[PDB]
């Protein structure tokens, strides 16, 4: 049975935490709940921290007394197909493998399910570790509850004895990196300095053994991503956020700037050492928006490559973590801003990007967003009981299953089935454009090794290198993207249009090149 | 409230009308529901119209004795998936983009949907207006019973200030014409004289500029089309039909002399300024085959070459409204008989034929239809009431929605899964003969650019372009056909034989054309 | 196929019926719809009329042009449980034998069903017609269109030589009488004097011989109950009703005098 420590000792040195909790709906929370301070409490002076205090990250802690918010997350959507390959003629991009070549998503894109299972899937792709991490047995993929109480109960490591990153299997690839557990976890919250930038205090950072790293990390999604420990208030943690929102002042909603005023963030630093060590972005509403958008994003996670010189930008740079903080039509600019690509396309040679699940840059300047709607509204609805409390379910699906609560609450003039029928025009729609995109894109790079093979100047080659580029971004953007257009279904369609028209342009080019050698 | 007007007065003009309305089922329907004539009364003499009277071509018209059949007309079939792209892997023609290259469908051919959408999508569609016609938003792609009042009542034009067919959007085409709308609407049956020919009395034509037709068009499918309003008999008005069945003397079946006499078609000619303007098909008996064949069939609505010397063919000419008549079988000798192809091939450059829908040539000589089943009996059948005043149901779907009704009180043999078996065993047989159809014409498309570029000679690649000719027809009419085979199973499997034969004869030939150039 | 006649010449005689008529939304709906009246127009005068014309009381005379408001009222509600007798311990009222005794209603009281067997219902209750009527079989217990195409077309009589009350069966009653009917059709409504009084010009009345009416009357609960043919306007026809709404002048909500 827990017992309550004495806060006001803790507060004579913790003045931030005593002003965060002392005002909020947990200042009735006893610190124990979370932290094990005793001798931390014995050893620490006013600006050494002595022992280190542990501090509980397992979702269990807030689910003691919030079972109906934890009960809603863990909950496993068993139709949201599980290790669904996305290059696949049934799935998002059939044509994803010719595409992407020269890619680590060539190995494995399988479409997302759900959130408890967000850190063991990143464990065990066949993109991430090189093979090394498997579950148990082939029985533990349905285990959402054991996902959430820790990766590591579920999973086994081929070697425990290494901790390099290698392949275990042929047909894998070594693309993790510490970047990419922010978005998976925040077990580390406390050991990883803002950006993952090298820090004395900072046990991980960009440049770490991800091996090592992993192997420290256990929950999905903490509840407290999302939620103050201390004031219970709205809050993001995701240091890639907070740098676009904050310190590049781009604001929560940059096409927008009384929305960013009235629905801010607030950065609040800590310090170790008296010196910048991680930051919080306290939100001044409870902006779903904002807080799914700390990874519901397209980002750089991972090195690449100098668009100006074509050098190698490694984990090490400040690039390797960043939020564009774009949407489709100024991401190229925003790519340029930090000089910045992340792949040569094995076939045509171009420098490309590569884009990931960009559901927030795309909502921006949508209809719902315009009328105040946010993520949550479709994907996280309060729960409608005939007797009971209202609770927000935290089971973050789509809305298809709980559409009496996600839009005909909204869309009175609508059957479900209306509903529904809304929402499968557009996708349909996007979904056909996308085909048609990736059908040029394809006719395109096919033509490459024809060009090359036929003696055509490396002038038109690089042109069409170049046209490659937005073809590429403005097809790979939507496939990325989850809604199949439903988000934005305007400038998916403008999108899609100028991809179709790029690919069209270099297979032009090209054509029309491989004739003239011919003819000479 | 409507006031009944004399019709005596009429009718001491209006022969025709006279001999048809006092006969029917209507003899008893005054002309006030459908005609405001006062001032045409007023000024009209025996052979000169005077002020036009109003005629309403809204389906509301006859909604107000006939609430049942309008009901079941407008209902939407939302399980009908909307806008869904045919070129999709998942779809009816995986390979379409590639094998339609050159033509305007490569901009969108979507599956059909339920009837009253259908002079909106005709509109909306990529491939008809350069996207000059949108909903007014994405939600009003649900609203079956507002585009069924009127198209303008739930699109937007993004031009109303000219009337030229262009661009909006760059992957669009402007491939819509005023033929088109004839199997969309006939709210121009007034204005619109026998196909369209220059007349007069005709507000359109083949020539008139499309935008400006379209904006005149309200209503989808109107009851007219298949029931005489005076008369309430069964008929046609669909001009190219009359044209194939009576001008050309084909009959209703050509294939059966017998029951084409049986169930014939009278053309009625009407006047203006004494001189034959429009035309009705008045049918010897309630025969949906050839009512469903107003529209569901192949044709010519467009412009298009001359096989002979490769001239264009253009609105203008009588060959662009054209119902050709023939089964897949004697097609290619009917587009011979007029001299005409569609377009050229974007990579291999022959001559090819576009088909369309082909379901009433189809459906001749099949089992159902020698054993006189009609379209109706299996998509839109009697209702089956326990105790109601039967109906025949308006919904035209497929038979899966009503299976009693449609398949099983003729199949009493079959169980509802029985018979959907059967049905499957068809399209999964004929859609597996489609795609290795498609694979083969593919593999031959891809040797064109490889053949051209090794030198083979115009006098093969010619030879390649006939054969292209005959593979492309014997697939395509089964991607155009909506059944997937089960309308004509027999048929459907040896054309796509022929096409397969057809495609690998021309394999064959370019390759080892190729391989001779590369020898020498 | 039905041939319009010359309204405006009925007019002539049918002035009120030109009131009406020529108002409402039936402007349009000529007479031939529901009345056969050739042989009346050669003969009639504005005092005399003739060949009495005849009215279809059918209720497909309605459903030509509204067969979504005809097939709705017909439909057969099946979970209505038909001839479920109240007086039992599982219905409404346990005990109704005990305190209803002396009554007609002790020999059968059955809860109601869909409006499509209302007549057909009315002349098979054992407390009605002494068993005199009884469906053609137990099987046309199921037949609400038979039932509204016409009562006689699903039922039988088991002594169409006689017409008086009597029973057929040792626990029946005949508690039927002409002012039942009027409830249950108004086939009747040219034939029946306003409340059943005696009238010249009416073959039934209240002192009628049930029997003989009964076998005169076909359709349950006709369409113009509620609709009048001429105006298509809303109206009742039950003399019952006008008599003590307007001729005792309660009005149509006796404790609300504005409404
Ligand atoms: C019991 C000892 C608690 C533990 C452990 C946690 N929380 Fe809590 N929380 C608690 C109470 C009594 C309340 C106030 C309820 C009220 O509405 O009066 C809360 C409130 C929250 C809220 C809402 C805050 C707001 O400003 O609206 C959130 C989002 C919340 N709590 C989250 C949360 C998380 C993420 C926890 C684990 C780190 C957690 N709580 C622990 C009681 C208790
Ligand atoms: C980073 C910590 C995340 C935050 C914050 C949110 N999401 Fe997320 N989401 C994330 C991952 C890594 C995945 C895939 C997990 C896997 O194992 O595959 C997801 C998945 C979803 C899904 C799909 C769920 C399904 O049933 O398939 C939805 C609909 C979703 N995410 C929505 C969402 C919303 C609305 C958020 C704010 C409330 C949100 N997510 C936060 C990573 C993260
Ligand atoms: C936040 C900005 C993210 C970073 C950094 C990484 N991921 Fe992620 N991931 C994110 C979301 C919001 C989702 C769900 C939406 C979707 O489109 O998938 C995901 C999903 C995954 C999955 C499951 C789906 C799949 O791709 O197979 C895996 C295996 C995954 N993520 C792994 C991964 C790796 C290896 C990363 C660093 C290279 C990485 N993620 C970064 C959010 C974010
Ligand atoms: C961001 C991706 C979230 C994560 C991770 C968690 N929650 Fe949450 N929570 C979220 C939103 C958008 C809201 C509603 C805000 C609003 O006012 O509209 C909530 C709400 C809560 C509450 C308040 C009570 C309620 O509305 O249900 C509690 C107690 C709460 N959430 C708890 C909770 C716990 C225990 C979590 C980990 C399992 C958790 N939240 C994760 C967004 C996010
Ligand atoms: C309602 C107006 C929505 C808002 C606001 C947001 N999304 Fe959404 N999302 C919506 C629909 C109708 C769909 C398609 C779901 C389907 O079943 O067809 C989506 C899809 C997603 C997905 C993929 C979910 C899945 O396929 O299972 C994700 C990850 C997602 N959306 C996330 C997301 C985020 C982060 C949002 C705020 C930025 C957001 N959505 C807004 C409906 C709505
Ligand atoms: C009421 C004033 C009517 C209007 C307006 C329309 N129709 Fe009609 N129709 C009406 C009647 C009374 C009848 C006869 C019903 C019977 O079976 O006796 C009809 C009949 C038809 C039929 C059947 C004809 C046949 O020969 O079997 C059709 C196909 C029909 N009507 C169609 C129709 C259409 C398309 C209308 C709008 C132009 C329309 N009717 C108007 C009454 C009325
Ligand atoms: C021209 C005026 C038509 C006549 C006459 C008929 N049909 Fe039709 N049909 C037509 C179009 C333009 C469409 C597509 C509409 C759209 O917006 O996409 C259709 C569609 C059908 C379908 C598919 C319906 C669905 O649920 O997807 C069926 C089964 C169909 N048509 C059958 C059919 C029959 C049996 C007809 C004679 C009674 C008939 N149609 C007439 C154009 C026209
Ligand atoms: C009658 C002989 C037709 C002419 C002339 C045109 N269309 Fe049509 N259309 C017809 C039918 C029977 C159907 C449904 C069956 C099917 O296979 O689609 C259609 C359907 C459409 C659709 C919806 C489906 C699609 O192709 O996306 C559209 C957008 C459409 N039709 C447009 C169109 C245009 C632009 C035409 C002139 C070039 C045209 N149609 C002519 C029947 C007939
Ligand atoms: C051809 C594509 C049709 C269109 C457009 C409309 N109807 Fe129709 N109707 C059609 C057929 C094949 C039949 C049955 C013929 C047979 O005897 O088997 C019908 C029938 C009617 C009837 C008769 C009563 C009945 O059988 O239901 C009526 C009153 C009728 N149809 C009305 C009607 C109206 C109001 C329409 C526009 C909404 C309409 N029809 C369109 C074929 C076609
Ligand atoms: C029963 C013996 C049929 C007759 C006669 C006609 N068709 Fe048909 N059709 C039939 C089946 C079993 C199917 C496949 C439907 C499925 O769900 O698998 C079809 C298909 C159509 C379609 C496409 C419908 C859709 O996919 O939603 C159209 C447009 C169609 N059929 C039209 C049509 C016409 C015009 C006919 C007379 C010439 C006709 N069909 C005859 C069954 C039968
Ligand atoms: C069915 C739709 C009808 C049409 C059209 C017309 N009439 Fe009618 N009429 C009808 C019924 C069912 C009855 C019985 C009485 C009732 O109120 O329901 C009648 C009655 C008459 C009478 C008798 C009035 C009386 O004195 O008791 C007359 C003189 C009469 N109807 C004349 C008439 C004329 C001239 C019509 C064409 C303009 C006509 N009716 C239309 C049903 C219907
Ligand atoms: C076709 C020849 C009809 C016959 C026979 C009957 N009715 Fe009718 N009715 C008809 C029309 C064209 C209209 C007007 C439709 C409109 O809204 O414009 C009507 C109207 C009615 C109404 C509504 C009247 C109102 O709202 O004021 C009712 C209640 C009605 N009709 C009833 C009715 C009855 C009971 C009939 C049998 C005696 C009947 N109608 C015959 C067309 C036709
Ligand atoms: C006398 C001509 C009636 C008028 C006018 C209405 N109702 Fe009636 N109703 C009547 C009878 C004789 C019966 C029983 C029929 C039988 O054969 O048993 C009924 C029955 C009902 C019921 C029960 C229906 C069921 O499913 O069991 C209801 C709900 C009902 N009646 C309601 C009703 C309403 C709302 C009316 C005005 C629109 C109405 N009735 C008129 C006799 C008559
Ligand atoms: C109108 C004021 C009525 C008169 C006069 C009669 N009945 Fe009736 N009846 C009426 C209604 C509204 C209902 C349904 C509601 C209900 O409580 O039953 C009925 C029902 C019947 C039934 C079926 C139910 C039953 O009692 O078995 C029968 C057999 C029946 N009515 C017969 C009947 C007889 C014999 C009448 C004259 C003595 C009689 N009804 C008068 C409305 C009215
Ligand atoms: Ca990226
Ligand atoms: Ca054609």
């Amino acid at each position: 049975n827990l017992k309550p420590v004495d806060a006001m000792q803790c507060f004579d040195c913790h003045t931030q935490i005593e002003d965060m909790h002392t005002v909020g709906k947990h200042a009735t929370v006893n610190c124990v709940h979370c932290h094990d301070a005793t001798e931390h409490v014995e050893t620490a002076s006013s600006r050494r921290m002595g022992e280190r205090p542990v501090t509980r990250m397992d979702l269990e802690a807030c689910a003691t007394c919030h079972t109906a918010q934890f009960n809603s997350f863990v909950e496993v959507r068993h139709e949201s197909h599980p290790r669904l390959e996305k290059a696949t003629p049934t799935s998002r991009s059939p044509m994803f493998d010719k595409l992407i070549a020269g890619h680590g998503f060539a190995f494995e894109h399988a479409e997302p399910r759900s959130h408890a299972f967000m850190l063991v899937d990143h464990f065990v792709v066949d993109r991430a570790y090189g093979g090394r991490f498997q579950f148990k047995n082939w029985q533990k993929v349905t285990d959402g509850m054991g996902a959430v109480r820790g990766a590591w109960t579920v999973l086994t490591d081929a070697d425990p004895e290494s901790s390099d990153q290698r392949r275990f299997l042929s047909q894998t690839a070594t693309a993790a990196n510490p970047v990419c557990l922010n978005c998976k976890t925040q077990d580390h919250i406390l050991d990883w300095a803002y950006m993952g930038d090298e820090h004395e205090a900072a046990k991980w950072s960009r440049t770490s053994e991800v091996v090592e790293f992993a192997r420290d990390l256990n929950h999905p999604l903490n509840c407290f991503m999302c939620h103050d420990p201390h004031s219970a208030g709205p809050r993001v943690v995701r240091d890639g956020l907070i740098n676009a929102v904050v310190d590049r002042g781009l604001g929560t909603y940059p096409h927008d700037p009384v929305k960013s005023e009235q629905q801010g963030m607030t950065k609040v630093t800590f310090q170790r050492g008296r010196e910048d060590f991680r930051a919080i972005g306290l939100l001044d509403t409870a902006d779903s928006n904002v807080m799914c958008a700390q990874c519901h994003v397209e980002y750089n996670c991972n090195p690449g490559y100098q668009l100006s010189d074509g050098s190698r930008v490694g984990m090490d740079d400040r690039r390797a973590n960043h939020f564009f903080w774009a949407n489709v039509f100024d991401y190229k600019e925003a790519a340029q801003e930090i000089d910045f690509f992340d792949f040569r396309h094995a076939t045509t040679g171009a420098a490309l990007p590569k884009l990931q699940h960009p559901e927030a840059e795309t909502f921006w300047g949508s209809v719902h967003e315009r009328n105040g709607v946010a993520c949550a509204d479709c994907h996280m609805p309060k729960v409608q009981l005939e007797n009971g409390k209202v609770y927000t379910s935290h089971s973050q699906r789509t809305p298809r299953d709980m559409m009496g609560q996600a839009c005909l609450n909204c869309h009175a003039e609508w059957t479900e089935d209306q509903a529904l029928y809304a929402i499968d025009y557009i996708k349909n729609y996007t979904h056909g454009k996308i085909v048609k995109s990736e059908y040029w894109l394809a006719k395109m790079i096919d033509l490459f090794p024809v060009a090359k093979r036929a003696g055509v100047s490396e002038d038109v080659l690089n042109q069409a290198r170049e046209l490659h580029y937005d073809a590429h971004l403005y097809w790979e953007w939507w496939t990325a993207e989850n809604s199949v257009g439903f988000h934005n279904p305007d400038q998916a369609r403008e999108s899609l249009m100028t991809s179709i028209s790029k690919s069209k342009e270099a297979v032009s080019l090209l054509n029309d090149a491989i004739d003239a050698q011919v003819a000479s």
